[PDB]
């Protein structure tokens, strides 16, 4: 669930702020998307998207109205390394690697300031 998934950010970033969360980031992170990302942070929200998008996809794989955020899963945080708990069912695991992934990808790719809160119907 997207409270996990912040979760996880906070595992693998310790020192992001809260008060991000407020924000919106590039053309994907935490929008509907449009356009092409316009960095790498921004494609790892991308391709966080279309994790999302091929979950629900999954015939087998029903979410509360269709929206995978709801999907709460059990996963766990040491020494910076997540860890998706076997015992998720198939559609619930997939969501938590989607969430794992992307929070990986995020710890990895460079923040630019400039693209926070960017002018998308300009940009994107
Ligand atoms: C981890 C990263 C960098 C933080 C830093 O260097 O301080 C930040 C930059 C923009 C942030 C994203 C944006 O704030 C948009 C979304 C806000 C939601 O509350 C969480 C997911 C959400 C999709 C955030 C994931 C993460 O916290 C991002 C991707
Ligand atoms: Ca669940």
């Amino acid at each position: 669930a997207l409270w996990q998934f912040r979760s996880m950010i906070k595992c693998a970033i310790p020192g992001s702020h809260p008060l991000m969360d407020f924000n919106n980031y590039g053309c994907y992170c935490g929008l509907g998307g449009s356009g092409t990302p316009v960095d790498e942070l921004d494609r790892c929200c991308e391709t966080h998207d279309n994790c999302y998008r091929d979950a629900k996809n999954l015939d087998s794989c029903k979410f509360l109205v269709d929206n995978p955020y709801t999907e709460s899963y059990s996963y766990s945080c040491s020494n910076t390394e997540i860890t998706c708990n076997s015992k998720n069912n198939a559609c619930e695991a997939f969501i938590c690697n989607c969430d794992r992934n992307a929070a990986i990808c995020f710890s990895k790719a460079p923040y630019n300031k400039e693209h926070k809160n960017l002018d998308t119907k300009k940009y994107c």
